[PDB]
């Protein structure tokens, strides 16, 4: 009954982040929302951001998603970030990987 | 709720292994378990190895892990493994990755 992603087409990009990210797996809905997040090494959560999904062209195993800016568009090494899908208030999928490159 | 990895401190070590893992994340508990293993591109795994987590300093959101050993010091090259969490019989986290160098 969970989010699940299976793959993603894109593991990077630039700190700008607006480039379009594919995501292959199962369960997903109209109200699925893709929420990007960081956290330090001892888990507290200082970066938050919802991604927008191209509701248009997705379809339940494949959701087009918004890659959002980065927090920081002035960070000089790359920056490893997290991302899930959620259905509802509670059930979200694994953590996914990203990273951000600097300009 | 399954376990779940968010970052891991270290992608990679020496094949001799022992140094320390930080894995940050959601719903490990003293039960939980981080396994490594490696499989062939068939998908025949030819390696699993329970890794020993620090249950004293370790807490819901961060497993203390001690690296293994790889299986043969003697590769000449690196190899690429995997790892996961599991909490009980099942409940497993998707496979994290790791490599060991010569
Ligand atoms: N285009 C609709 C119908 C097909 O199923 C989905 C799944 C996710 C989504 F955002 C939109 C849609
Ligand atoms: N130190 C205990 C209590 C706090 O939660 C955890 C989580 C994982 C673990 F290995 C041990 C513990």
């Amino acid at each position: 009954e969970l989010p699940m992603v299976e793959r993603q087409d894109t593991d990077s990009c630039l700190v700008y982040g607006g480039q379009q990210m594919i995501l292959t797996g199962q369960n997903f809905t109209s109200e699925s929302k893709v929420v990007f997040t960081e956290k330090t090494t001892d888990g507290q959560q200082i970066w938050e951001m919802e991604a927008t999904v191209d509701k248009d062209k997705s379809q339940p195993n494949m959701l087009f998603v918004e890659i959002p800016e980065y927090r920081n568009k002035h960070i000089r090494t790359p920056v490893k970030v997290n991302f899930y899908v959620i259905n509802g208030k509670r059930k979200r999928s694994q953590p996914q990987h990203f990273t951000y490159h600097p300009v």
